[PDB]
């Protein structure tokens, strides 16, 4: 009688620049029933505690294959974990991928 938040999305590939990475991603392989909202993006650098978070239309996400995150400092290994969002709230997280900003 009941939908629920959507399964996770997966990670392919993250390609990352010098503070921006390009998070490749699948959809998820259920809506939960309700079709999917947006993205939520979280990361954080390796050895830190505090995730840094942003959300992003599932439209162009979906279309394009790929999530863009900001901010990041050069030559730094980060995680990387992604949410669907439905009409019930937030989905299963993904599993984490790692990778490392590139020098200036
Ligand atoms: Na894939």
């Amino acid at each position: 009688s009941h939908m629920d938040t959507p399964s996770s999305p997966s990670i392919d590939q993250v390609e990352p620049y010098s503070s921006t990475a390009q998070v490749q991603f699948d959809e998820p392989e259920a809506t939960g029933g309700v079709p999917i909202l947006k993205y939520k993006a979280e990361w954080r650098a390796v050895g830190e505690e505090v995730w840094h978070s942003k959300w992003y239309d599932a439209k162009e996400a979906s279309m394009e294959g790929i999530v863009t995150i900001v901010g990041l400092k050069p030559e730094t290994t980060y995680a990387v974990r992604l949410a669907a969002l439905n009409g019930k709230g937030l989905g299963e997280i993904s599993a984490a991928s790692e990778f490392k900003t590139q020098p200036v």
